[PDB]
């Protein structure tokens, strides 16, 4: 037992809306006066292999674009293009809008989805960015334009937005500055992820989690140096593991007095010899979506 | 990639509570008029043992309760108790009350829990319903009082509110009816859960699931009788399927054309020969916490 948790989903459920464009609806983010959306809303089915996004955005008039906020609808009065994220003025400003940042996350760090159909909130979950820049999310069709988010006291700190999905639910998108995390392109050519490797703080993380909720079986009495380590990583396709990565893992190695070069060693074990059938915080597997704070925020 | 969603918790947030009684807080639900919460609020650590509830509650006065929604204060005008439920009259009904039913569920089934700690939302999660009427959550101090919800189109459907945790994530409660699912009671002595069985209709659902996703490689030309299935089913401490278990399966039956029958011959098979290290929907355990209905709805 040990709860994979989202964000409460309240304050982005306020800002949510359904953009429209000829026979072409996704989901919409409503902070102060401008509703950000996914810019192949502009796009026909047709026109989606190669689009010239700018001659698209050209032949639209602010009154093309259909914002709803309910069964309500709304009033935009400016069209506008960063990056891959048509930002849109217009007419209201979102009372809910709350305190926010737009941010950019690395590989490995985790945030709560609202998956939303037609503007519409429909579920949460909580994945990390995987080290080839997708999502391991449900393929939802209508989810185009969903948020990723981390609620950080006050402020809901806005991080992703759903650009492009296979049925494998391997999703690619951008940041709310629009711009893809990884090598994607938001047109319908064939398009190559990265190699996917294990994200190694957060199974270290996660074996402190074990360790905290009682589970010792794993500790061995060993040790090791971060490149030995690294050798037998790199073996089983887990990302290196970086002095900085040690460092946000101190906090977890105080709490528990398990140096986290003796935790490494008790990882290289579990690689080199496996599971032998036996169950960590009742999982076959070494998960890897959690964080080092996830782990903090949550085992106190 | 097949995400466990939470429903949004936007409309069960407005309802959540701080309730204090002496040096004892936990979380309590505002709808309408009457803010619900566990009875074992009115406790002292010295008497939880074996607590006369009712000679409790009768030395405590509407004035003993501090209810707090926020940093606001709440003025409370009549101490009620159902079961095992602590039912505040306050003054100021809740703006916030969306449609609702108090709903009992039964074993197998899921719900999503706002976990709060002192009155303030600090995460969201899916679970089931184990077959023993315990929750595999975080053990998490502060969450007594945080409750459990399905939200069945406009209308928040509550079915749990958590009364007692174990180390080991298993959680207690009752519905918001007070009384407990399974032989709980809320004082602190020895308390044994039944055997925790697999939950054969939400595997079966799963692996339904699977094939909607493309993964036909468990997927066998047999079949089997429901009888000589239970007889298996049993052997692996997996709950026996019932003819209407068997009709709840049905539209998942219709969507993939694979009769209920044949995905129970399937599920017999990795039974009997376990998985041979392979992958169901990236798992290498088979799942139980999602009913035919959760992938349904999620698989459209
Ligand atoms: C939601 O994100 C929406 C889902 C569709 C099923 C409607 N996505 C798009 O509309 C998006 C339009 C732009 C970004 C091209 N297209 C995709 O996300 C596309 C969906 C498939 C199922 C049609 N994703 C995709 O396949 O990647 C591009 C590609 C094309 C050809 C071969 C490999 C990869
Ligand atoms: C939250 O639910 C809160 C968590 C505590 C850690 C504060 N629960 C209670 O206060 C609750 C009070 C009533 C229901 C007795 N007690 C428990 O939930 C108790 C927590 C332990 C960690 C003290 N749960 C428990 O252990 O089950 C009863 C028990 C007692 C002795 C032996 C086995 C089982
Ligand atoms: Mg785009
Ligand atoms: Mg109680």
């Amino acid at each position: 037992g040990f709860r994979k948790m989202a964000f409460p989903s309240g304050k982005v459920e306020g800002c949510m809306v359904q953009v429209t464009c000829g026979t072409t609806t996704l989901n919409g983010l409503w902070l102060d006066d401008v509703v950000y959306c996914p810019r192949h809303v502009i796009c026909t089915s047709e026109d989606m292999l190669n689009p010239n996004y700018e001659d698209l955005l050209i032949r639209k008039s602010n009154h093309n674009f259909l914002v709803q906020a309910g069964n309500v609808q709304l009033r935009v009065i400016g069209h506008s293009m960063q990056n891959c994220v048509l930002k849109l003025k217009v007419d209201t400003a979102n009372p809910k809008t709350p305190k926010y940042k737009f941010v950019r996350i690395q590989p490995g760090q985790t945030f709560s989805v609202l998956a939303c159909y037609n503007g519409s909130p429909s579920g949460v979950y909580q994945c990390a960015m995987r080290p080839n820049f997708t999502i391991k999310g449900s393929f939802l069709n209508g989810s185009c334009g969903s948020v990723g988010f981390n609620i950080d006291y006050d402020c809901v700190s806005f991080c992703y937005m759903h650009h492009m999905e296979l049925p494998t639910g391997v999703h690619a998108g951008t940041d709310l500055e629009g711009n893809f995390y990884g090598p994607f392109v938001d047109r319908q050519t064939a398009q190559a992820a990265g190699t996917d490797t294990t994200i190694t703080v957060n199974v270290l993380a996660w074996l402190y989690a074990a360790v905290i909720n009682g589970d010792r079986w794993f500790l061995n009495r060993f040790t090791t140096t971060l490149n030995d380590f690294n050798l037998v990583a790199m073996k089983y396709n887990y990302e290196p593991l970086t002095q900085d990565h040690v460092d946000i893992l101190g906090p977890l190695s105080a709490q528990t007095g398990i140096a986290v070069l003796d935790m490494c060693a008790s990882l290289k074990e579990l690689l080199q010899n496996g599971m032998n059938g036996r169950t960590i915080l009742g999982s076959a597997l070494l998960e890897d979506e959690f964080t080092p704070f996830d782990v903090v925020r949550q085992c106190s």
